[PDB]
């Protein structure tokens, strides 16, 4: 790699970070959008106030404002559903470590309730909330309402640092390695500039996913993050070994690799900043399919990239990885659904199944009520799109289990439902090839009617090759496609994936059988379960 390749390609100008004049040749259309107008200005200079007053039909008549609503608004966590729910916006939060309060949950419910049949909410595969139905004129008030209840939606889409994932059992599991909440909280504060916006990290070449590990179970999926902090003691000091570059895309899926770096626990934010600065400064900005950070690591080599991180650290110090980390490889991933004792004597948590992560306003209010009556007003989200209510006095569990709402959001659903994960799909998502959430529930129910099993088989349904529902981590994955029935008629289908493993012995699954009509999946899946996962026909 020539020295010229290492010249930073962006510069700070008037509070924002912009591509230098000599580094604009050959850039992709998204990079052009960012040059034409700085997206962060919609929040930080309150550009949203006037934009929100323009009728959407008028907005669509000019490129600048159309790009404002379809692209730039994703820096404020607002996602126009142009194709599938025209004029409505999904809104996505920052929710480090998946932690919400009952007051926040009620606020979110109040927002979606206004929109009737156009509103609902979802738990995401980054243990985050999305709300739906939002209309542009309401955006300024919703931004204010979120701030009032201690939430932000900043920098949650597009070329930004995505939700910091942690251990859903942080602070409460007798078996945790280290409480991840202080670290994911710090990361979210850093990323969003304490909810004011942080332009230094909002002009990346592409999205970037961080997680902090605190569980032997590896609930945080460090192998598929751009930056994963693996807890490790080095020379008698507590800190983290760093994995970099994990990502999924249509073109390529890659597991994170060691940076060969250990940082003291107090250097979590400094090293996040250094890595982001290197990626921002040096990453390719052409073909969008080659802009994730791993492509930079391959271009420079991991050592070349490491040197760029090192030079951006305070005092330019970046130790080599600890020979060992704290994660025990002898481990069986633990079910968190149901009632479990906490490390605090006399307290339990309860994991509740949320079918395909989908809730309505009334459901959110009920869950918030349970959290107040039984817990400490806290609701935790998981990356399997379920919930945990922590801090419940154990003597209250008997009463809790009789609550009517637990017949719907169950502490002990059938085993295949426990492991079922599904993305948005074509109900709302414009890129989706198939419907996912309703279909996946239907198929899973039919499969479980036919077979019993004891292995915790994890089934993931994703609507297109973007693989937001991570089919490559599944025991059985389903990637949406269009295919043909016996008569040559167009039908919805799935490419079926096998081989995904999670935890310490992780492995990326691969296509097993392409183009299976969705109406033909049940027998295929039943047989796979009997033949490979010990399932028994009923
Ligand atoms: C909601 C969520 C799936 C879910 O049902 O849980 C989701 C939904 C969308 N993803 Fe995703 N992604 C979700 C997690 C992911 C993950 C999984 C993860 O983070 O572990 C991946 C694969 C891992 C990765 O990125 O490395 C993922 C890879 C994509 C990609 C492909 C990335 C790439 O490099 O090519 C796109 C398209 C893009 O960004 O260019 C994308 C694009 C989208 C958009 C924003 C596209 C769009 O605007 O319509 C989807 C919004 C649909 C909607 O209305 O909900 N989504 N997406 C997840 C929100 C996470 C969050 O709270 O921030
Ligand atoms: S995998 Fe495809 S269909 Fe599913 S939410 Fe992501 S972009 Fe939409
Ligand atoms: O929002 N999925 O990158
Ligand atoms: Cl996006
Ligand atoms: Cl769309
Ligand atoms: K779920």
């Amino acid at each position: 790699v020539a020295a010229e390749r290492l010249e930073p390609r962006v510069e700070e100008k008037d509070g924002y970070w912009i591509l230098k004049e000599q580094f604009r040749k050959g850039i992709n259309p998204q990079e052009k959008v960012k040059i034409e107008k700085e997206p962060m200005k919609l929040f930080m200079e309150n550009g949203i106030e006037e934009l929100a007053k323009i009728p959407i039909e008028e907005i669509d008549q000019s490129k600048l404002t159309k790009d404002d609503i379809d692209v730039r608004l994703k820096w404020l966590g607002l996602f126009h559903r142009r194709k599938n729910q025209y004029g409505r916006f999904m809104m996505r939060l920052k929710l480090p470590n998946g932690v919400t309060t009952s007051a926040q949950t009620r606020y979110l419910a109040s927002v979606i309730r206004k929109y009737g049949k156009e509103g609902c909410a979802d738990i995401t595969t980054r243990q985050n909330w999305q709300i739906r139905g939002v209309v542009l004129p309401d955006v300024p008030e919703i931004l204010k309402g979120l701030a009032e209840v201690g939430l932000t939606s900043l920098q949650s889409g597009m070329d930004n640092v995505r939700n910091p994932v942690g251990n859903p059992l942080a602070g409460i599991d007798p078996e945790e390695i280290v409480d991840t909440r202080p670290y994911t909280n710090l990361l979210s504060q850093f990323i969003t500039g304490n909810s004011r916006g942080n332009p230094a990290v909002s002009n990346l070449p592409r999205k970037w996913n961080p997680c902090v590990v605190g569980s032997h179970d590896l609930y945080e999926h460090p192998h598929i993050n751009d930056l994963a902090y693996m807890p490790a003691t080095k020379d008698g000091r507590f800190g983290f070994n760093l994995l970099v570059g994990g990502f999924f895309s249509a073109k390529r899926c890659d597991e994170a690799i060691p940076l060969d770096a250990w940082v003291p626990a107090d250097d979590v934010v400094p090293v996040c900043r250094a890595i982001l600065e290197a990626f921002r400064d040096l990453g390719f900005r052409g073909n969008r399919q080659k802009c994730r950070m791993m492509w930079l690591i391959d271009e420079l080599g991991v050592e070349g990239f490491r040197a760029e991180v090192e030079k951006r650290m305070p005092q330019q110090q970046l130790e080599r990885a600890s020979p060992e980390d704290l994660v025990q490889k002898q481990w069986e991933r633990r079910d968190y659904l149901g009632v479990h004792p906490q490390k605090q004597e006399g307290y339990s948590f309860i994991g509740l199944h949320i079918p395909v992560g989908r809730v309505q306003a009334d459901d959110m209010d009920e869950l918030a009520r349970l959290a107040d009556e039984y817990g400490s007003g806290e609701i935790r989200l998981t990356v399997e799109q379920n919930i945990i209510i922590p801090n419940i006095e154990t003597s209250k569990i008997e009463a809790l289990l009789k609550e009517p709402v637990l017949s719907t959001f169950s502490p002990d659903p059938p085993i295949l439902m426990k492991g079922l994960v599904a993305c948005t799909g074509n109900q709302f998502c414009g890129q989706a090839i198939i419907e996912t959430k309703a279909r996946s529930l239907k198929i899973t129910e039919e499969v479980q009617r036919q077979v019993s099993l004891t292995k915790p088989v994890r089934m993931h349904w994703t609507g297109c090759p973007n693989t937001c529902a991570q089919v490559q981590v599944a025991d059985i994955g389903f990637m949406g496609c269009l295919t043909r029935d016996k008569n040559g008629k167009t039908v919805e289908g799935a490419d079926v994936f096998l081989g995904g493993r999670i935890g310490s012995d992780s492995h990326l699954g691969e296509v097993y059988k392409k183009a299976v009509p969705c109406d033909d999946l049940v027998p295929l899946v039943v047989d796979l379960l009997v033949n490979n996962f010990g399932a028994v026909p009923r």
